């Protein structure tokens, strides 16, 4: 009967394990240098690209942090990515010296909805302009799959491939992997660690791209929730100042000005370096190494739509639900944008991954079939899931969405 009650209190803030529509990259076009596929390697020749560093300071501080360490941190990868090219042979991995400003780093409340939670959404279901899976991406039969599976799958692929949210999958997968083994194999070491991902531009051009860098801490992992620490530096042109809120556990540098096209002609646009401490662990590792799974899990969801349409007509209906041939349209606009809303919320689940999530996804299915039962034919409950509605981003907004359904 009632609507959720969200809580009121200053906005919530991010907390993705990495920036999202606010990530920028540095990237290089069908790369071709010395020890290519090294990520140490493909990280300097991305940086540089880029010829507009300047003298970095804080413009964003971190009101609980010790914002000068995030600045000499910053100095401190410049300065030691500078030795690196110094050397004869590009190492394999950079360690960095346990400075005075990473030991510190390392470590060695209700909130109210805000409207960027719903912006992050709406920009992991867009298109971009570049594809960030192979064609045979998604499964892993043994066998050679039938000819219905082969042709949804396809269907399904050519809507997803190029899909903002399939980025941060890819992202993900690849951020997890390298802290993952880095983890295991130097277990001592402050190592460095390029954010990366690699893309395939319209024109079937090969690029590699470079999000910023992680700094790992010690990582004595002898179980699945032991905590690796690290700081996250991530490259960006939003400016923290638009929506301070959001970048509450963030010190925020301007590093440098980048010369950009626009619907003027050039502009100059401020660089900056959104700068973090954080933790995880290794089963959340193993998790962020599992995202391709995201993928499956939606293809799965549509296929389970076309599956219920084709016992209704007998008939295999595949080409007439991606075609868009009973229904006459498509309430999210486009089968293109079924597809990618069913994989952004996949990807935000794993990305904003929680206990209150949890909670709220499985009460809030309870409420949701008996209000239906209550619509078609004619407490408590509202307590368990009013528990989970405390601070997070994702979950709240979910439970705002669940209250338009409640109105309509
Ligand atoms: Cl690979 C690389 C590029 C630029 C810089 N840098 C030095 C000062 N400002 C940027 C350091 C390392």
């Amino acid at each position: 009967p009632r609507p959720l009650r969200l809580p009121d209190g200053p906005p919530c803030s991010q907390r993705s394990k990495f920036l999202l529509m606010d990530a920028l990259k540095l990237s290089i076009e069908d790369p071709s240098h010395e020890g290519e596929g090294i990520p140490l390697y493909d990280a300097i020749k991305c940086m540089r690209t880029f010829f507009g560093w300047k003298e970095p300071n804080v413009v964003k501080p971190h009101e609980k942090g010790i914002n000068p360490n995030y600045l000499l941190s910053w100095k401190q990868v410049l300065a030691e990515l500078q030795d690196i090219e110094n050397e004869e042979k590009i190492p394999r991995t950079k360690n960095m010296k346990k400075t005075s400003q990473l030991k510190w780093a390392l470590g060695e409340e209700l909130r109210s909805l805000a409207s960027w939670i719903q912006n992050e959404f709406n920009k992991a279901c867009e298109l971009t302009d570049s594809s960030w899976i192979e064609l045979d991406e998604i499964g892993e039969d043994a066998a050679p799959i039938e000819h219905i599976a082969s042709m949804r799958r396809n269907y399904f692929t050519a809507e997803v491939s190029h899909c903002r949210a399939t980025e941060y999958i890819m992202k993900g997968v690849y951020i997890n992997t390298a802290l993952l083994n880095a983890s295991c194999a130097a277990m001592d070491d402050f190592q460095l660690i390029p954010m990366i991902s690699k893309c395939r531009t319209k024109e079937g051009r090969r690029k590699t791209n470079l999000y910023g860098f992680i700094i790992k801490g010690r990582s004595h992992l002898r179980n699945d929730t032991d905590v690796v620490n690290f700081v996250s530096m991530e490259f960006s042109l939003t400016d923290p100042r638009l929506e301070p809120h959001k970048w509450e556990k963030y010190c925020v540098l301007e590093v440098g000005d980048m010369l950009l096209r626009s619907a003027i002609g050039h502009v100059s646009r401020p660089m900056f370096l959104y700068v973090r401490t954080n933790g995880t662990s290794k089963i959340k590792m193993k998790w962020g190494m599992e995202m391709r799974r995201c993928l499956l899990q939606s293809l799965q969801q549509i296929e389970s739509m076309i599956e219920a349409e084709s016992s209704v007509k007998e008939k295999d209906m595949t080409k007439e639900f991606f075609e868009n041939k009973s229904p006459k349209g498509v309430e999210e606009g486009s089968i293109g944008k079924v597809c990618r809303t069913l994989l952004a919320k996949s990807v935000f689940n794993s990305l904003y991954a929680s206990p209150q999530l949890e909670g709220f996804s499985a009460e809030s299915r309870k409420l949701l079939l008996i209000v239906q039962a209550l619509r078609d034919n004619l407490g408590g409950l509202y307590e368990a899931i009013e528990e989970c509605l405390i601070n997070d981003p994702w979950v709240l907004l979910n439970a705002s969405w669940f209250n338009s359904f409640l109105t309509h």
